[PDB]
């Protein structure tokens, strides 16, 4: 009563390749979760030759049928089709019951069959998020602080312990091949993979091959399921508060609330996603990545994506402040001047000396830590080659004009726009609230309530004064922002949002009034 | 698969007016999303005349038909018949491809059909939550301490930015026509109304016409659906944690437990909700505002209700203490007598001499800041006109009656009672821990921790051991209340409950002794 | 439309017995919600006799049928079957209409049919629960500080009230049988018990007859339904953010995303559970209790239990370090040895001689507070006869590879076993950051921040920094274990995990540094 017949539904299967026949002979009892799992896939039932033969819109291949490896398609893609590619290629590439089989499944093995969607994937921060994360020393030392601590002498965790069951979790881990295992396993003999790093399925996981990226993220193997790809639930895994609460502002808004009791009635599996037609509430997918199509004109609303910066206009997590979106996905390249002279004279002027230490100095964020007193304007981080690190005031205004074009399917035009000036409202105001408690930590500095060194910028975070700042910026004013963009409401309030920031301020001035009182007496 | 055809569907539509057959022609296009959402509404389906033709308790219309104009008898409820109608009493009435429109449709629009739920609406405490939160000179402190601060001179933050996205998102706004902006959409000139303070969709929104509420919160346009409605996650857009936490308490709960599991077999769509034949475990309507009527007697159990007061015994969101419930929904006309004078001299006694300042003075609340040390009881709010502004203990008992008689559906009398004497022994206990904390307040602003100033409220609730003190109350003593009430777990401890009171309690002290520790040093 | 016809349904019953004919005949219209919820059974529509004649694997009855009385044998289970079981073992036994009926049935009633079960139950640590915690001096100390405070004199909170509706509520109470209550009741006469201590369905549960336990946690009554069992939602009644988070844990999880979405095409009520066939994705019962079958093998996979202990190798639960599960589940039982001297030495070599006063005491935990300072091992409870209160490490073992056994129905073996390895470390590395803590709180107590006196444990928990103290293992430590062994994300990290935790290190250090302030100013 929806259980499935195993042997029977692999005895109804067509166009298997005899490779694959045999693993299936042998993992239907030994992996049954597996076997099922792929049975449910579409890429179990469809080769690419007749995924070729279908129309455009509804084609979800892109590597043209010529470029794809003959003996890959007339057969649908079985357990060989995907671990059988590219054997050289794979130093996790072991002998397996007479096959070159390799256990991680990677980018550059999809790309095979979805080149489009590889390709874009490979250029968006999310393919980079090892390396934004890991490799600039300002956000490891973040990592670090929150990560380790020292007991009698000692050094507790790090990258292979601590972080990998936290930070590396979403964003990704390195996956290096370190040797093998001999197990007996149902009686049999096999020798397995011995990795570090692995099992991982963070956005910009580091292969074996050197290819960026998990595919498994979003939509999950063996199932490969769009329906999930487009679930809120999927990307929840990873986008949740206090941090970064999509999932939860979603949840509240009223998209998420109709969507959870309508859903039953929506399709969600059409390859060209139809407003009105298919679904009546968005989620993730649908604002962030989908082809969304006109069901009526046939008008295409919203190329789908799989880089999915290319669909936002501003920042709203903030380093440290709400900013511009990057051009590119290598966030690690980004480098901005700290601190404009005018602004470090007039604190230097009301005894805040420390910003003097800042002129001149280059940081590895995408905007300066404060505004320039004088203009009122932030400055904003270059690339390597000096060029605008930052998107253009005009390539801002197409991206948003863009989504008001996806609310367009089920809203008037300035119902959607009057949301977006909100959020521009809200980015300011956040922003401002984090100057403040910036200026309160330089005070902390000043006063000696905190210690500074930059550097050992693992010191910027390693205090609790220091993390209530981390707070205003990376729970407080993120969850407002998101609260604001995506029709939140207590997440921009009790939960996480206003009540919590302006609590937060005035936590840091109590600590300081406590000290002071402290030093004074 | 679940596709919607939207042209075959509007063609097998009966009874649509000429004027919603322009409109759908159209609108078919440009928003697909609202016309299939529509589509879905029982409205779409059903003509007046022909709802006034099913017996009374099935029946959900209630605008006598003679009393409904003509030209709305005899078609069902398209988007003519909505958004034409009355023309001259709508300011956002404008002229839209030859017809007199406006965006907004209000409860007195509603109310053409839906005489009985407009009247029992606008006399709850949801109809006039804006005034009860912005026209009360201390909530409104509250706002504004969570939500607003001040940068290097100017204050950020207010009614159309930080508040909107926040407090009047549940609440309401205030919505004022402002305008109209020409807009080129899909080809066609377009002119819209241009709005301050819409969309908003909180229970008290102040409409164009006057109206107050939003017809959309709990059941959404376009499909105004009662089976989303009756759904928990409806109500989850606003009662969460960690203020107003009845989702989070009602999700841990047996009652949601089942739910979750068990609604794809119950009926959510019968007019008049049968306990056991349609359902067999309870969400937010059941026990607040449905029609329940028994299965085999035909006995009402519970009248529905769009007054949700009605039903509620005693107000367990503390202001500051839980108090028996106000008898109308215009909140803030309340009026008490803060301090009463023998409490003030016990206060004074103790060194507590700012008591003092609060003998004689009226504050807007349900409840007194404490109690009379002599009797042992608070002192309760009243009227302009002077008289009792809550309801008498012979109304509370009628009202738990109902509630009980509710349970007695699926559990024994004693069962039901026995819970609700629980939740009296809860609000004895959060009441007295909110007092303590009350009373460690007055300690802090005796020592000098915190500044008050009574002629500015805002000073009330400025500084974080003030936060602390609103917790205690506002979150904390809510989330027990709300907990036991209603049957939750964690939000009655670790999360949400005695945990973290007594915690704040003894955070409180904490701070005061660190501050006289630096003063005395 | 999925209403129900109760009337109907009842006629359509066979072998139902006379008794339960007039229960029905009543109860159907008195409360109609409890005959739609037992019509949902699979007790309403097999009787023993029945249940004995199908095959061992698929088989829910384990008494056996000659040890049923034969009354029972050959009628479905049905409301007179339950309540009037063994009326002279049960104090809550009432006249009700002719029939000797008790109000709480027992897990000695299941035991007449589910022996088996009631056997395993008996034994666990959810049978104890209510001595385990209201029994250990210690941990009734933690109760007492989060429920119970002080106002002018007198002392609120307690057994009966904030005790009930906080830790009992899931732990379970202590029900006495109290007296009766005449009511009136849809017009008839009705004698119902009073009751202290229901309702309560905590695991522990002490029932009138002395049984312990609730059978309605996990499958509520009256559908005792095992797809709710199964189900995530029925454990996170008591499974919860901050302190037992699995719930929140396997929520974010993939294995919670997946099951979410697909869960609809599982058979989730076979009583033989098939991974791969039934399922694609696990939920609590699947690791933790199931009967799970291979279904090409036939193999049994894992053995049901109900005794949860049985499964875990080590105690993720924190007290205050997590440690290898107890061999049996009386916890209050287990006895250990504090302080190692060689430790308290060293301590006292630093100024914490406080550490001293432990050196030779007892307490009634499963492990020390500080590990030997020369071996570098805690030391770990016996039992009254003087006997090992942990596992061995065989059993750790066996335990560990019949869970991956588990796993290996739908992944490989290596990678199951790196997933148990990185929890190791995570084990490690979380009870290095509570030792540092623990000894942050002897400075405190050193430096006359907090006050303590073993004589009096309450004030072990009683104040701010104690209770900081406290997160570091029972919301920390523990999310972090949990998030590592079922594969969270989040819960490790910023919600309640290693941020959380290096944040409350740094907390206590920094009210430690401004007592310091004040005191040497
Ligand atoms: C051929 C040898 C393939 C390679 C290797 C991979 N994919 Fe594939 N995929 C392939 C086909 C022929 C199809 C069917 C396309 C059609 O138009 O019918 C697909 C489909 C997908 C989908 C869509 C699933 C859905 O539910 O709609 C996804 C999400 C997908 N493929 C992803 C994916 C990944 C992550 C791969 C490597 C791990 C991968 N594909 C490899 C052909 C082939
Ligand atoms: C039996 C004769 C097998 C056939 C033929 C194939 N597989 Fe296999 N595989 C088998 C076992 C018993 C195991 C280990 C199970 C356990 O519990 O550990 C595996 C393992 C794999 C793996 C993971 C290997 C690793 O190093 O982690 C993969 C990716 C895999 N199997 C896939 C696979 C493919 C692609 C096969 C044919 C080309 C194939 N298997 C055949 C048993 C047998
Ligand atoms: C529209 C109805 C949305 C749906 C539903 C969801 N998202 Fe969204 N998101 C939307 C907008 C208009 C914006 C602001 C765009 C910008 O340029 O900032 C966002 C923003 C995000 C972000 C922030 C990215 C950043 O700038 O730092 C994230 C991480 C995000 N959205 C993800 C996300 C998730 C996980 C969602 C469902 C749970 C989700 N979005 C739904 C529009 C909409
Ligand atoms: C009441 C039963 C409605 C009928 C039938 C239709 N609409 Fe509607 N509409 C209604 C309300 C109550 C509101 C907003 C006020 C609120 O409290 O929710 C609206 C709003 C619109 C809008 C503007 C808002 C937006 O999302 O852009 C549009 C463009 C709109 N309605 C169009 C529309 C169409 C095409 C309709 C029939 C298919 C239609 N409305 C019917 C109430 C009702
Ligand atoms: C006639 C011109 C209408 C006005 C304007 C509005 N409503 Fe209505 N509504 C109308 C009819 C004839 C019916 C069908 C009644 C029946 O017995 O069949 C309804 C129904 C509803 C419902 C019930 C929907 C359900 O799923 O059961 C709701 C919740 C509802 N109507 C609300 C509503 C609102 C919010 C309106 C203005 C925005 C509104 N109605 C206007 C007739 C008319
Ligand atoms: C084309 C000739 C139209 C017909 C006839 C009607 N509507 Fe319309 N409407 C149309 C467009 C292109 C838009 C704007 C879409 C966008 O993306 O901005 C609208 C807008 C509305 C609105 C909102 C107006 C506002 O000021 O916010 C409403 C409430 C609405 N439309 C409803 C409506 C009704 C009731 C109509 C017939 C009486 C009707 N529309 C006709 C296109 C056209
Ligand atoms: C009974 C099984 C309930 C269901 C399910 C839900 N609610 Fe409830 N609620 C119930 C009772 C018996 C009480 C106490 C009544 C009283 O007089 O205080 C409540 C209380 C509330 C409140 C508090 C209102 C106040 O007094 O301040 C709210 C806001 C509330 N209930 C809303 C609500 C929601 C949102 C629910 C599901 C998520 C919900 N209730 C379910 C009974 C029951
Ligand atoms: C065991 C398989 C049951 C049979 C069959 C029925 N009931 Fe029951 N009932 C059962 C338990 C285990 C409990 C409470 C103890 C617990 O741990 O859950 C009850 C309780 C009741 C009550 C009182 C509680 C309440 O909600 O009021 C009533 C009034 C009741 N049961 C009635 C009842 C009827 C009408 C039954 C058949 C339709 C019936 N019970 C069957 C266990 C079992
Ligand atoms: C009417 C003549 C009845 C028949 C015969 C039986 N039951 Fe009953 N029961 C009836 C009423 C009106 C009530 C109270 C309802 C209320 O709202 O309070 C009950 C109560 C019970 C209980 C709970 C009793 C308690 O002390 O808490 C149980 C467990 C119960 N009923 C079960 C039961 C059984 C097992 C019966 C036949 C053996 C039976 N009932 C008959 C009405 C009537
Ligand atoms: C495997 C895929 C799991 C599923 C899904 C869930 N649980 Fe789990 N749990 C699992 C493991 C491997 C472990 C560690 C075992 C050990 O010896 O420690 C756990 C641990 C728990 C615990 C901690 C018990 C303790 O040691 O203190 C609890 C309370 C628990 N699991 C419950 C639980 C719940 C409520 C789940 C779903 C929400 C759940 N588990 C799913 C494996 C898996
Ligand atoms: C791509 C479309 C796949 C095909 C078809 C199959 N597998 Fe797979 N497998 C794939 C990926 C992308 C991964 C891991 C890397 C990631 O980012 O998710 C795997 C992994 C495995 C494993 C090892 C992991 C584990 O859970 O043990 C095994 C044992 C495995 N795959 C076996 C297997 C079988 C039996 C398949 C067909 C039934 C099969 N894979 C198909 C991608 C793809
Ligand atoms: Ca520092
Ligand atoms: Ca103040
Ligand atoms: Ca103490």
């Amino acid at each position: 009563a929806n259980t499935v017949n195993l042997q029977e539904a692999v005895a109804k299967l067509k166009n298997v390749s005899p490779q694959t026949k045999t693993c299936l002979s042998c993992h239907i009892s030994v992996t049954p979760g597996i076997v099922a799992d792929w049975l449910k896939s579409k890429m179990a039932h469809v080769t690419p030759a007749e995924a070729w033969q279908k129309p455009a819109l509804e084609r979800e291949v892109s590597t043209p049928l010529d470029e794809i490896p003959a003996n890959l398609r007339n057969v649908v893609v079985g357990c060989y089709e995907c671990h059988g590619l590219n054997p050289e290629k794979h130093p996790d590439t072991i002998d397996h019951f007479g096959f070159k089989i390799h256990p991680i499944v990677t980018p550059n093995d999809c790309a095979v069959c979805h080149r489009t969607e590889v390709e874009q994937y490979s250029k968006s921060s999310k393919a980079w998020a090892y390396y934004n994360l890991m490799h600039n020393p300002i956000y490891r030392a973040l990592v670090n602080a929150s990560t380790m601590f020292t007991c009698m002498g000692k050094t507790f965790g790090g990258e292979r312990t601590s972080q990998e069951t936290s930070c590396l979790a979403c964003h990704g881990t390195v996956v290096k091949v370190v040797g093998t295992v001999d197990t007996i396993s149902h009686g049999i003999p096999v020798t397995l993979v011995k990795y570090e790093g692995y099992p991982n399925h963070g956005v910009g996981r580091v292969n074996p091959d050197g290819s960026l990226g998990a595919c498994t993220a979003c939509h999950p193997r063996h199932s490969f399921d769009i329906e999930i790809a487009r679930s809120p639930y999927t990307c929840g895994q990873c986008h949740l508060d206090p941090d970064v609460p999509a999932f939860n502002v979603w949840k509240e808004s009223k998209h998420g609330n109709i969507w959870f009791m309508h859903h039953k009635k929506y399709n969600m599996k059409a390859p060209a996603w139809k407003p009105g037609a298919d679904f009546t509430a968005p989620t993730c997918a649908t604002c962030h990545m989908s082809l969304l199509v006109n069901p009526v004109t046939g008008e295409v609303i919203a190329e789908r994506t799989h880089n999915v910066d290319t669909r936002l206009w501003v920042r709203l997590f903030g380093l440290i402040y709400a900013h511009p979106m990057p051009r590119t996905g290598q966030h690690f390249k980004l480098s901005v001047e700290a601190m404009p002279e005018s602004t470090a004279e007039a604190l230097a002027k009301q005894g805040l000396t420390i910003a003097k230490a800042l002129v001149g100095v280059k940081l590895p964020m995408p905007i300066s830590l404060a505004p320039d007193i004088k203009t009122g304007k932030f400055l904003y981080a270059t690339l390597p080659d000096g060029s605008p690190g930052l998107i253009s005031e005009e390539e801002m205004a197409k991206r948003r004009e863009q989504m008001v074009k996806i609310c367009s399917a089920c809203h008037n035009t300035e119902y959607a726009e009057y949301r977006m000036r909100l959020l521009d409202t809200q980015i300011e105001e956040t922003n401002k609230a984090t100057l403040k408690t910036t200026v309160l930590l330089l005070k902390a500095w000043q006063s000696g309530l905190a210690h500074v060194d930059l550097a050992k910028p693992v010191t910027l975070f390693d205090e609790y004064i220091e993390k209530l700042w981390v707070e205003s910026w990376l729970f407080y004013s993120n969850s407002i922002r998101y609260g604001t963009a995506m029709n939140g409401q207590d997440w921009t309030t009790f939960k996480r949002g206003w009540y919590q920031l302006t609590k937060d301020i005035e936590h840091m001035k109590t600590l300081l009034r406590l000290w002071e009182a402290a030093r004074a007496a």
